[PDB]
């Protein structure tokens, strides 16, 4: 079974494509012009051999799934989960019509749903497009490819599966399900799991082109888990029909409506992508841990992103065991890109593109937090400054990386400076968190941050020398002014925000307290504990077309 087959029709754009900004020669956005390069990478044969460990784990997973009772969402509910700028239907209505419950949209959606009950076999058409993502040069990344069904189908997926994909992974995987954690909760789990071992070893495992390694068997095993839920009859049939007609594979159509080929692996743009990937990664890895005889494994899975922390049995012993792990994973159809390295320092493990590092609070107590190399964040921030973007990655990065030296010194200072200069401070902006779109007001940051990271996110200091160097290195490389310039700029943004009063004075006070030396005594913000953040860190939805507001 080939992950893809191709006809020769191009992966076409549907609108003009900018590759560069209008050191800025280092930043680029991917385009359909590099799609052939990606097609080559993601196209291969999958050989899969299942063993007893795999089957044991699956049954364990299904017994936990069998506690779940999932609800069918109403049309209205599913419509309201649709992002305002979601791709329009080929049937002559758009996302705004869906959210408005326009007659044509609803009647098409109802027709798609009935067709899932009435047709159990006919492959559902999908669109394949090159994704536009910004990066900094190293070699140069080709465009990722996105594969998604029509809008009417996506609304139907929600109806059948939103509650399942939102509830089941935690039911099945418990503390291992990564998307239930805010960054502080994630860091807490990572450090506690590290501290709980007598002699800890840990590694990240990077599967090469995970979506393509996902087999038809994998996707039906996934369905077998969903089917353990108590389901409405129509939900059960829709899940079965969606599985056979969409999830396992189908025809690929370009933006010009030409047939590009055929898919027999995971679609990146379906509701079940994150959940499916998570369950599948967790299944294979847990089995592989047993095959390798890894002792007292604790794992954390976020889709295809995997970290395992375990008991060390000695250096040479662990190496041997990682190799057994990787061989088992490979048998399961998940060979690695980079071979995995055993790690005896928690900070040296990168997972969800992040590592643990340490700073100190105002009292000088150690505080663990999550950080990353800031190159991509800053590149995307630069792009977003210059060109209009719907999804503001800078706002997501400030939220998720609030405690970091770079998020605070550069990102807050820069964007608050711009918002101040355009008087667009209260203006709500979309951003993605674990794949779900969120509309957020910049002036609401300080409360959001206390509730996600604690008050210590405003008082961290005495950062790691290695973290310090990575940030300063990054700035010189990208031509960004050094931290001393950002401290001068923070002081100016701070004074202005304070003088605005209201929610601006709050931002100024809490967000830029680091910039001044005679510091202010920060104490809990009232509206922070009162903030409703339900459904924020509940599940992953990359590619699932989900909007929360
Ligand atoms: C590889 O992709 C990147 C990454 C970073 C930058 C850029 C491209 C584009 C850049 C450099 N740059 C960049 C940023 C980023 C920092 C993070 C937030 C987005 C902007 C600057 C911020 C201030 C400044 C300059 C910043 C800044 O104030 N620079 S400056 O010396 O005072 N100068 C007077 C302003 C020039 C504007 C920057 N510029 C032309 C760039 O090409």
């Amino acid at each position: 079974s080939m992950s893809y087959t191709w006809t020769g029709a191009l992966i076409t754009p549907c609108a003009a494509e900018e590759s560069k900004l209008p050191h800025h020669n280092m930043v680029y956005a991917t385009t359909s012009r590099s799609a052939s390069l990606r097609q080559k990478k993601v196209t291969f044969d999958r050989l899969q051999v299942l063993d007893d460990h795999y089957r044991d784990v699956l049954k364990e997973m299904k017994a936990k799934a069998s506690t779940v009772k999932a609800k069918l969402l109403s049309i209205e509910e599913a419509c309201k989960l649709t992002p305002p700028h979601s791709a329009k239907s080929k049937f002559g209505y758009g996302a705004k019509d869906v959210r408005n419950l326009s007659s044509r949209a609803v009647n098409h959606i109802r027709s798609v749903w009935e067709d899932l009950l009435e047709d159990t076999e006919t492959p559902i058409d999908t669109t394949i497009m090159a994704k536009s993502e910004v990066f900094c040069v190293q070699g140069r990344k080709p465009a990722r490819l996105i594969v998604f069904p029509d809008l009417g189908v996506r609304v139907c997926e929600k109806m059948a599966l939103y509650d399942v994909v939102s509830t089941l992974p935690q039911a099945v995987m418990g503390s291992s399900y990564g998307f239930q954690y805010s960054p502080k909760q994630r860091v807490e789990f990572l450090v506690n799991t590290w501290k709980s071992k007598k002699c800890p070893m840990g590694f990240s495992y990077d599967t090469r082109c995970f979506d393509s390694t996902v087999t038809e068997s994998d996707i039906r095993v996934e369905e077998s888990i969903y089917q353990c839920c108590d389901l409405a009859p129509e939900a059960r049939q829709a899940i079965r029909s969606l599985t056979e007609r969409l999830y396992i594979g189908g025809p690929l159509t370009n933006s010009k409506g030409q047939n590009c080929g055929y898919r027999r692996c995971r679609a990146s743009g379906v509701l079940t992508t994150s959940c499916g990937n998570t369950l599948t990664c967790y299944l294979k890895a847990t089995a592989a841990c047993r095959a390798a005889k890894l002792q007292d494994c604790t794992m954390l899975v976020n889709g295809d992103d995997l970290v395992v922390i375990c008991e060390s049995a000695g250096t040479q012993e662990d190496a041997a065991a990682l190799r057994a792990f990787t061989e088992a994973m490979t048998r399961y159809s998940a060979p690695p890109g980079d071979p995995p390295q055993p790690e005896y320092d928690l900070e040296l493990i990168t997972s969800c593109s992040s590592n643990v590092s340490v700073a100190h609070d105002a009292s000088g107590k150690r505080v663990y937090y999550l950080t990353r190399d800031p190159t991509t964040p800053l590149a995307r921030a630069a792009w977003e400054t210059a060109r209009h973007t719907p999804i503001n990655s800078w706002l997501g990065n400030i939220i998720m990386y609030a405690p970091t030296l770079w998020a605070r010194m550069i990102l807050m200072t820069h964007f608050f400076s711009i918002l101040l200069a355009q008087e667009q401070l209260e203006k709500a902006l979309d951003c993605q968190i674990y794949g779900a779109c969120y509309s957020i007001e910049p002036l609401d940051l300080p409360q959001i941050i206390e509730r996600l990271h604690g008050l210590s996110a405003f008082t961290l200091h005495s950062y790691s020398p290695g973290e310090i160097n990575r940030v300063a290195s990054c700035l010189r490389k990208l031509g960004v002014p050094p931290l001393r310039t950002w401290r001068h700029r923070a002081r100016s943004v701070r004074a202005k925000l304070l003088s605005q009063g209201g929610r601006a004075a709050t931002c100024g006070r809490y967000l830029f307290n680091w910039a001044v030396r005679t510091k202010l005594k920060l104490t809990p913000i009232p509206a922070a504990s009162q903030l409703d953040l339900s459904g924020w860190f509940v599940a992953g939805y990359s590619g699932g077309d989900i909007y929360h507001s």
